[PDB]
């Protein structure tokens, strides 16, 4: 299967922005646990928020908790990351990821097998 990252763009600090991600392919979505990762120039790729399957448990990286809000729509096979108080530290390329599995902590790259191609998000003052 493949993942398709929607949304993205450059926004002014304090502004909002909503990344979206859809799973294309056929073989059930509710079997997947999904997660948004990001990566800025220089730093390695870190996790931002994930959402387990079989219920919808969500987990967030500290730097984004409170502002970011990940969710899922199994009917539409989509994961959604809602970023509300964007700060310049959020500036990076965000990747969507998937795995037909489960977990109960904020995951790591290691947990997913399917990845999107990345989406540039730029926050400036």
């Amino acid at each position: 299967v493949q993942l398709v990252e929607s949304g993205g763009g450059s926004v002014q600090a304090g502004g909002s922005l909503r990344l979206s991600c859809t799973a294309s392919g056929g073989s059930s979505y509710s079997t997947f646990s999904l997660g948004w990762f990001r990566q800025a120039p220089g730093q390695e790729r870190e996790a931002v928020a994930a959402i387990a399957s079989m219920g919808g448990l969500t987990y967030y990286a500290d730097s984004v908790k409170g502002r970011f809000t990940i969710s899922r729509d199994n009917a539409k096979n989509t994961v959604t990351l809602q970023m509300n108080n964007l700060k310049p530290e959020d500036t990076a390329i965000y990747y969507c990821a998937a795995v037909r599995g489960y977990f109960m902590r904020l995951p790591s790259s290691h947990n997913f097998r399917y990845w999107g191609q990345g989406t540039q998000v730029t926050v400036s003052s």
